[PDB]
């Protein structure tokens, strides 16, 4: 599609604790992608609620939102041509046991439930999940020096 | 299921040869499994001929032997929830040549003959293999500082 | 000293184009210090002539000050004992023609003006630099899973 | 099947300006393959008009030459067994939103037309090319000390 | 002076802790050092005292001893032209504060008491040391195939 | 001074064939400097001894050039400013026993005999190297994508 599309990505607490923050933002850095967004944040309980709404029958959400509470998140918006497809396939399979080996989740995570990092899955919830999580003011506006050399 | 789970991974002498223990141990100990027991060993030909006794009859049973006694062995001890089947997911298919990129294999081997590493391709042989390989005393237990983090 | 001091680092508009971002967080990372704050941020003029306040009156004040708006900054504050000190020694040299090859600018930079990244050079510039980039709700608080193997 | 085979991979323009030659041809010497031919070249119209002569019908084969023409190329020829075949998966597949991580596309592309390498397809295609872009006596004749461990 | 030097690198609880086994061996690995003996050991009170015998009068001493009881060590003997003297060099000054970047310890450590690896101070020691952690028959005998392209 | 200036390095046959070509190409391409020519070359014993010709009669020079005879090296220019001081800071000491790590013999050389790379001492031994390896139109003339982030 456009060049211009744009995806959420999240580091988890328990990739902060483990120390991936560096590994994980090199993924997709040295793949081409424009980070024009990132901020370490706490969230409140009910932003992250509001963040797997769609999960609220689950069995797993109690625990879901307590572990994202339970340390800080890199909360970043990536930018380019199928970010949000393409950033799924760089995160893995969301149980890391089926996750490959070279995806983040095929090289770090273990768990379902310790899957390291967060991706929106569509374009649609990846505008919902942008506006949650960040105000307007905190997407930069810029070009890469080889924005020419990764696209065509 | 069980996160306790052990394998046997041991790195060929190719391997050894070849400079690749550091990189090895890091493709496990990045995924967040617990190393156990690790020693470096020079294993005798009996002890080689019953680790492989189901290749006996094999064509390839004589030089698999020789080249195994060839040069030292990384013999280690991982520990994680399924340890095994992922263990096998991260060293690739048995010929590099069927090995995807970002495995051990995919990343360092070409030859069959020659595939730099060994995974236990089962729980019960791996029971088998790290009983054969070490003592029950050179298994090391310990807690990882982070194993509320891998684990939920 | 204290386990808890803080420094400012970020990295600069040409260490954001060069993508740098992964690997320059890896180093402090990888030392033992502690993210408490991070924010990719387009700072006025008027803040940056405020963090230079000190270097006004040098003939390379108005190109430095101009550079520092041509890209994006990724601000950082990292916690960790002696943290200032040892971050400029991560940092190398300001001339990275005087820096040693394993720092950031022994690794990447090669210009004085574009030397990819900065340090706060004290402890009472770094809280300085603290409060004028960072609000005092964008800090952090947690405790790494291995702070009591990182510390004695 | 033998290991003396030969492929032509070549880094292309953008591969140069992103500064990915290194990691390039790390993951062909990491991989066990030999290197016995490498020149950086800024080649004439025709030679890249022959080397793309199956798709001269293709709607893009004039902005594929142009783009060929606009910056330097690392040409190279690896050699060891089924390093044609191996090579091409290595790169990953010709379009990255396909190419999965750990391949080079999967890892550093995103437009098909800026997959910032190629690979020869074939064995026959290998031999035409490394015949296109090399002179005989360019081919360095040479035995690995490893040999004997990548291959049995 | 001779290439058959040999000593004694331990990686400490908090090394092994943090998951760097792997980075600490590729050091040694990487330089052309050869690894003759490596077994992950969790020592006696006794040993540990021996290996610190010198240091028994230091105020620190009792907390030393139990710090290196409180988890596993990577024991390992490494051979090499003059493997002493460069091992402590690779490992870094005692006091992370004053190691350099590029080491072991200026990369990963940042407490004295912390600082993830032992290295033998001298050839003297390191016998003393090789023999008190290893058994003679846990040191492997074996020809690098690289062996005359790093020692002339 | 000048961001023009010109240095040749070779990748000396032991780097060749303890597969450094890689990591050693990235150490001066993450720098920032600009790669203008390479080739993988197996030169004539008169030309290896012109280009040591101020060491003709030293104990070491037949060996010497033996040495760069046994295999084929991998010969560059990279073009930057003070690339020539630098690159040599880059590879370290001569005699890689005083070279410290970070830089290349620091990391991946012992003997003074076999220290993996050349590079020139000064400016106009690098414009005699220069012309004594390559010929003139070898030298690919490009500007890279990120020129003005590397120099001001
Ligand atoms: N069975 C489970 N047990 C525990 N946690 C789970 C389970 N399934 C999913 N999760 C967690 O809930 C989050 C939401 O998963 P989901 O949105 O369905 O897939 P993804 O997040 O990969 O798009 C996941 O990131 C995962 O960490
Ligand atoms: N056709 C073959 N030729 C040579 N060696 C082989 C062949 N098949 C298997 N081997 C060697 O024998 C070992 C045992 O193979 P196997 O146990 O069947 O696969 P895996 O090692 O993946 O469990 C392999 O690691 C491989 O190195
Ligand atoms: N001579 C110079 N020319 C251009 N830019 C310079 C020069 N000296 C310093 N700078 C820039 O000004 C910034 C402030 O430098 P200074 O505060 O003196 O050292 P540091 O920032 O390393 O503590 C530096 O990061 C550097 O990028
Ligand atoms: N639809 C397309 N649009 C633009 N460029 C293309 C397209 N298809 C192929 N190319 C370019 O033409 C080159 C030749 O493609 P092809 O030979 O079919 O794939 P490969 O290079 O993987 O063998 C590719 O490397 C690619 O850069
Ligand atoms: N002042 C100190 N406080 C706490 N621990 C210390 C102190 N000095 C040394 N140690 C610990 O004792 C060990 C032995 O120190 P020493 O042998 O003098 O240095 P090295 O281990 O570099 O030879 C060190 O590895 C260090 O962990
Ligand atoms: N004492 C020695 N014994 C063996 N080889 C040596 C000795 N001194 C130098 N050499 C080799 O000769 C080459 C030329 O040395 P020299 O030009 O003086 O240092 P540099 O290569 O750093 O400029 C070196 O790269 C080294 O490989």
């Amino acid at each position: 599609s456009m060049s211009n599309e744009q995806t959420f990505i999240a580091i988890k607490p328990d990739g902060v604790q483990r120390g991936l923050i560096g590994p994980i933002i090199s993924r997709f850095e040295n793949r081409g992608f424009k980070l024009v967004a990132m901020k370490l944040v706490s969230p409140p309980q009910s932003q992250l609620e509001q963040h797997y709404a769609d999960l609220s029958d689950k069995p797993f959400f109690k625990g879901l939102v307590s572990y994202m509470l339970s340390g800080p998140i890199c909360a970043m918006v990536w930018e380019g041509r199928d970010v949000v497809k393409t950033g799924r396939t760089i995160l893995g399979a969301t149980n890391p046991l089926a996750s490959a080996p070279g995806t983040i989740r095929g090289d770090f995570a273990i768990d379902v439930g310790r899957n390291v990092c967060h991706g929106s899955d569509s374009v649609e919830n990846a505008k919902k999940e942008i506006a949650l999580w960040f105000k307007p003011e905190e997407l930069i506006s810029w070009k890469s020096a080889t924005f020419d050399w990764v696209y065509e």
